């Protein structure tokens, strides 16, 4: 086809970015967050108990008010690395930007606080591939492109930092106004999950870690990046940041000091300065700052493997082409 | 015609946006806000008393440096929710989006400190009706009309986010494909005279608390904020919890990424909006207030009381004023 469809996201804290999606008709309006990690779509419940607060503090889809819905029941639990989710299936129309689209997703009736009770959005729209999609269901992108009208088989993320738009996804196609230059991609390891091989992680000038290469999931519904528990206790210690009670700080003052890591991906560089990584609240003497790293076990299949979320995707804007199965980075702008 | 032109704007802090104007022989250069919500043009002129700070601080108009320039000298005042200008008509020559029009417009004499002290711009360029023209004088729309040059009598707005971009963008005779998508969905003005529309009805979350039995919504791009009368404000607030200040509401910082979302039911679709579209988010604190665009203005009578949809609605819904038709038809921006 030749169109394109984005979707202004916020961002809060630099940790959270979400935008709107419609579902129903007329469309009942929830908070999103466009997740390349997985491959379900998702809305908190009508029907959900109203006993777990995290329904009680979203929004709910009320399919006794969509004129278009067409009930489901098939039942599904949804398991991310934060939680989980219960719920079941429904069909109905969601609009994302300026395209409608038939879609199977998930009412969720079953929703933990922990995490839930901390999210700004509602749910969860899933940008992974079906072979991850729980009840085998057709992801959204995938149901979009059968309808043909996009321009191109690709769907595109900006993340800004926290100061502005706080972000915007492209669905068809990538918008120059983002980024510098030309994308460079890199080869999925295989159709299936969006996952590259990375090649070496340097701090500074030097490949401390992953010398015989390692996994790398582009996702953009992880807030940082992260590594397993022995990566980033070994980078840490490369950096010279302590562990504060939660979480690994640094003096902020030295902040500006900490050598730049670079991820080496589709035999390119990509390099993330100190002021890239740490969360620079303050600049004293005074204070500890905290970084934008995390360390992160994930499971296998998918794991062990490092996580480029949105610290990554901050610095460069990135472009997930289905078509080709590669993922492309370019400078964000 | 075939011809469709586009002033570029400027964006100063999400509540004042802008573009250029030339006016005379040679051009002089003014930034003028474009306002759905009222008809005249004007601007400071070199006749303004300097004893007016706001003269000193903006671009004056010279006659005597232009050489197009058509005296007439008549008397007029312009009364603006915020402020009043006052003055007298002269003739010239403007230039706007590289259309050329002879155009009478107020050179304004006498300029309050309080509220244009403040303003990043220089005057106005009123985008309405003859029926609402101070003076009778014709608006600068229709004048451009009467060119025959456009391709179509409608004239579109894009306003955009701030930004650390461009500010925004007028479409003279059409709209501009980049800045929406999906379809327009329009709305008959309740008349002519006015870009006045009918509201079914205002929700906060979804309880349809407000305007429930019918309003009016006056489209205007002169306007910062989006706003109520006082009663309704107190309402809607009272649902937000928001703080009542001198000449704004205001939420803890906290508080307001969990604010709701807020309705605006009109011809048809519903025109939502969320926190992150009405909070100034200058900050997550707790122990700092922030700002909320929706204000309440009460607009008399013979126009009022209604709602005035301003920037803070547009920057979501890019909007075309349809003048052949008499109808507005708002987009989702991009
Ligand atoms: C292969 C898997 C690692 C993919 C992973 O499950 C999906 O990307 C999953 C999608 C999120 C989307 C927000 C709601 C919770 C699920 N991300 C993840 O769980 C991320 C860490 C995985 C190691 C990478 C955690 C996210 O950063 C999570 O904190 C976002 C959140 C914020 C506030 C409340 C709840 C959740
Ligand atoms: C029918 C009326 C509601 C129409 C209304 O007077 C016009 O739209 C008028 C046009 C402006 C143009 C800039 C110079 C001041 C007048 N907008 C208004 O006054 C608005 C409130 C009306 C309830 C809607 C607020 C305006 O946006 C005002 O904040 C802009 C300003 C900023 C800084 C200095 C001076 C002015
Ligand atoms: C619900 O959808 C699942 C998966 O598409 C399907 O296999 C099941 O038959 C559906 N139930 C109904 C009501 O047909
Ligand atoms: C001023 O302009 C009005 C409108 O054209 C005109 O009718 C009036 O005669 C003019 N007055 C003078 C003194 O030029």
């Amino acid at each position: 086809g030749n169109t394109t469809s984005s979707v202004i996201l916020t961002n809060y804290m630099d940790t959270q970015y979400y935008g709107e999606i419609g579902i129903g008709t007329p469309p009942q309006t929830f908070k999103v967050v466009f997740d390349t990690g997985s491959s379900n779509v998702w809305v908190p419940s009508s029907k959900c108990s109203r006993l777990y607060t995290a329904c009680v503090y979203h929004k709910l889809f009320d399919a006794s008010d969509s004129s278009s819905y067409k009930h489901n029941g098939t039942e599904l639990t949804l398991r991310y690395s934060t939680g989980t989710v219960s719920g079941f299936l429904s069909q109905d129309i969601i609009t994302v930007g300026g395209i409608t689209v038939t879609q199977m997703f998930g009412e969720v009736t079953e929703m933990p606080a922990l995490p839930f009770m901390l999210a700004e959005f509602d749910g969860v729209v899933g940008m992974g591939f079906i072979e991850q999609a729980i009840g085998r269901v057709t992801p959204i992108f995938d149901n979009i492109i059968s309808q043909g009208v996009l321009k191109e088989d690709v769907f595109s993320f900006y993340y800004n930092r926290d100061s502005s738009l706080g972000g915007q996804i492209v669905l068809g196609g990538s918008d120059p106004q983002h980024y510098e230059g030309n994308f460079h991609y890199i080869n999925l390891i295989k159709t299936g999950v969006w996952q590259i091989q990375m090649k070496g992680v340097s701090v500074g000038s030097s490949t401390l870690l992953c010398e015989d290469g390692c996994l790398a999931l582009v996702d953009t519904g992880a807030s940082y990046i992260s590594g397993s528990t022995s990566s980033i206790e070994k980078l840490m210690e490369a950096l010279g940041a302590k562990k504060r009670l939660f979480d690994y700080v640094v003096k902020c003052n030295e902040g500006p000091t900490l050598p730049d890591i670079s991820f080496h991906l589709g035999g390119k560089e990509y390099t993330l300065t100190s002021a890239d990584y740490v969360f620079q609240e303050s600049y004293s003497s005074k204070k500890l700052c905290t970084l934008a790293i995390h360390a992160m076990d994930i499971p296998p299949p998918t794991g062990p493997t490092w996580a480029l979320g949105a610290t990554f995707i901050r610095k460069f804007y990135t472009e997930f082409d289905r078509r080709n199965n590669r993922i492309g980075f370019a400078l964000a702008r």
